[PDB]
């Protein structure tokens, strides 16, 4: 049982009491402040919504367990049992907030309002900053899908340079992050982001809080196939490596099959086992079911070099039409050691200058994708910035002396358009003068209720790159 | 309706079909690979197989769901149905598996075994890895319980050279990384690891997981006191933070309080606002609750000396029996931005050189306690290293020619007290020669039942510290 009373940073449980008397409204708002990662894609706020923050959140067990919580925990009365009972009493526990929005699935650069927050109830001046902690987990999906969107720029780029097109771009980085990950929940989230721009995942995970929060018209918004594992491979003894391949490859005769091929000798696997012993059961597959070749440990891009140099002398390569040489259709490599965005990079850029394709290459991720990253990336942060006291609005803000990368914005804010088509935001509340037409965020939820979302598929539409798009 | 069926890499699903044919045991082991952080905290399997692995975790409903969402997955049929129905009809869906770990809280050497894995049923070969990846993840436990006591041996050596005692110790690194982590679920997962070495946090979500999963004797396991936000002082408007810190003081007057400070100028409000203006609401506070002044921006150390030296001279300050400077009883700082271990390391040696007793501050650390670890750091890894095959046992393992920190260990595996007192991994059986006394590893699971389970005050009595102890 989750209890939105006990979901927030301990000290919010005291901030009732040090706001300034009679104030009847605080206003927040969310972006990924200014500091590459120029752009953000804003995911996430939806699960939140809908897990966490609609309908009934407050019960009058749930306020007795809050209150006996803290009374330990600060070793003293502190909590806000009024507040609380108010909600539950005047609204049937429904949380008197208003959230506006930019759609999910939105680029949008950094340092422009993503979502705002405040109360609808002058008395519960006090809920909109409860709610931060909760709020602000958001940062994961948005850099999860942020920087896979990243690392497919470097994939769309690459590959459109050695291959002349984009096919398979979708499956080119393929989630392998469900054990490296902090919990399962996160796995879901995490996969779920990173769903926003690649169809390749093992994360299951991810694919259950897609079909409940989000919704595609496909069946599943994910997809795999048949892989070894090292066990699967050492099971069957050191002197017996050929054995596990062959069998392996016959199991999966008709739908491609990754086989991990570094268990002992990664370039003897590649050279003798698979280019020699086996070869017989490489050439004779179908396009539409090849082996990938798995190495897993190594230098990544020296150990990618030397897999396909090998392979290439074993195996009929072909030249492109830009140039580039390219395994039979029936075989292919998959890197998923040590794969992050830096290494990508790497790894695709040695490549094009050994004249390798990048259609012969996927890519699997995992602590890289899901788990090696921060709040600090994008500086995702949530911020007063306008309050009502004394029937008098007042625009605030912080701006520490020794570092103005910390200023927050000032007083309402909305989104918009400029004349050249660009995103920015007005602050002090000017955009009520009309002079940059209408604010771009939307209502998402309101005293309870989800007022507006956004399916899985339409998410993707609006994440899509600039080069997919033309 | 969480379902193991659905929670394992997808590969996993496949690898029924890989195994040697005539296969009735593979037998696996988890430990913090050796390659700083030179022993790991055992700490967090309990809460998987209470939450994931116990019971009746299988259902014909489960296995209906699995099967339809891996045929579109997969684009093919090639789940193990035949194999999940055995389980369900055998064993009334409880696992047929045995695990025997380490005590929670014991602190060992890299490179030992900390859990093995096994089937007890023959046909379950392929469910001792299936459960890989769920139990892997436990590698985020260890790491922050390891990582949060790494750093309180930092603060353990410090405060004892510049104070000469270690009081306060367990409240010196605060955790305050809720906002700063990936979920619900790892924030209470992570809060609870840090809660192994210390007692602060105001992570809210950690306190719910120990009570359900260890249990403590006293009501709560970690405390907070009350704190200001920037939103509680720049609600104010900019011309009236004096105002914001009168109001907020006196509202907690004789409770700790904490007030961040930088809202605008840290330094002029330590050194005219709190140092002049607001000077006599702090003197006049009791030692149970002083003012605690928060910096929250700037270089993380050059920020802390300059409000020490504001303050200092602001304030009345001693020099203490090692020699060291300290402010008055009513007045400390908690530096809460920017703190991971290595800045943490930063901080206290630039106090100590410039004669600050570590007495005066605090951390709060939240992304660096929480967030910014990954499962490399340890190298934790779950590996088969033994199976039957036939009737007959084989001690399994890889060993990647570029890479022999890869290696993974040989046949069944032991863990040990060496004579000197130190930690010994017997691989290949050599634990049944008995030569090395009793196995340290304990049954902890068995065919879906929890069979030996650690409050969290056994788990935090064996996470000590030497200097404690
Ligand atoms: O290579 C794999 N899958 C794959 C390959 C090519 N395309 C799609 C999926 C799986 C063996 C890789 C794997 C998957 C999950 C965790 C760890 C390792
Ligand atoms: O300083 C604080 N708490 C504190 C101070 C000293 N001892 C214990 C707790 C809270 C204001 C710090 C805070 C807490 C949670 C998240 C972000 C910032």
């Amino acid at each position: 049982e989750f209890n939105i009373l006990l979901a927030t940073d301990s000290y919010k449980v005291t901030h009732y009491k040090q706001y300034p008397p009679n104030t009847s409204k605080v206003y927040s708002y969310f972006e990924c402040r200014e500091k590459k990662y120029e752009e953000t894609v804003f995911y996430g706020l939806q699960y939140i919504l809908n897990k966490y923050l609609k309908g009934k959140v407050v019960t009058k067990e749930k306020i007795q367990e809050a209150k006996d919580v803290y009374k330990e925990h600060f070793q003293d009365d502190v909590f806000n049992e009024k507040g609380w009972n108010y909600i539950l009493e005047k609204y049937d526990g429904h949380l008197p907030i208003e959230i506006k929005a930019v759609p999910e699935g939105f680029v949008i650069p950094r340092g422009n309002v993503l979502f705002t927050v405040e109360n609808t109830d002058p008395e519960c001046y006090w809920l909109t900053n409860w709610i931060e902690t909760i709020l602000v987990q958001s940062w994961y999906p948005i850099t999860v899908a942020t920087n896979s969107r990243e690392q497919k720029k470097i994939l769309a780029k690459y590959l459109l340079e050695t291959s002349g097109n984009l096919d398979g771009l979708e499956y080119k980085l393929h989630d392998f992050g469900y054990r490296g990950v902090s919990s399962q929940e996160t796995a879901g989230i995490g996969a779920s982001a990173h769903l926003v721009n690649f169809k390749g995942t093992d994360t299951v995970a991810g694919l259950a809080l897609i079909k409940k929060y989000y919704g595609t018209k496909d069946p599943v918004p994910g997809y795999s196939v048949p892989a070894a594992e090292h066990s699967t491979i050492t099971a069957w003894g050191k002197d017996h490596e050929k054995d596990a391949f062959e069998h392996i490859v016959t199991q999966f005769s008709s739908v491609p099959v990754s086989v991990v091929s570094d268990s002992y000798d990664i370039y003897n696997a590649c050279e003798k086992i698979w280019g020699e012993d086996l070869r017989h059961l490489i050439v004779s597959r179908s396009t539409q079911a090849p082996l990938i070749i798995r190495p897993d440990s190594g230098n990544p891009l020296d150990t990618v070099l030397k897999v396909l140099e090998i392979l290439g002398k074993k195996f009929p390569v072909t030249e492109n039409s830009k140039g580039y040489k390219l395994l039979p259709p029936y075989l292919r490599v998959i890197q998923g050691d040590g794969v992050d965005i830096n290494t990508l990079q790497e790894i695709v850029e040695g490549m094009k200058q050994k004249m390798w394709s990048i259609e012969n290459i996927a890519f699997g991720s995992g602590g890289g994708l899901l788990q090696k990253l921060t709040r600090d990336l994008l500086n995702c942060s949530f911020k007063c910035s306008y309050v009502v006291t004394n029937g008098l609005g007042i625009n605030v803000f912080k701006d520490p002396v020794a570092d103005p990368n910390k200023r927050s914005k000032k007083g309402r804010l909305s989104l918009h358009r400029t004349p050249a088509g660009n995103f920015v935001t007005l602050e002090e509340g000017k955009g009520d003068l009309e002079e940059y037409g209408q604010d771009l965020l939307h209502t998402v939820f309101k005293n309870g209720k989800v007022t507006k979302s956004y399916s899985f598929d339409e998410i993707r539409k609006n994440a899509q790159l600039n080069i997919e798009l033309e």
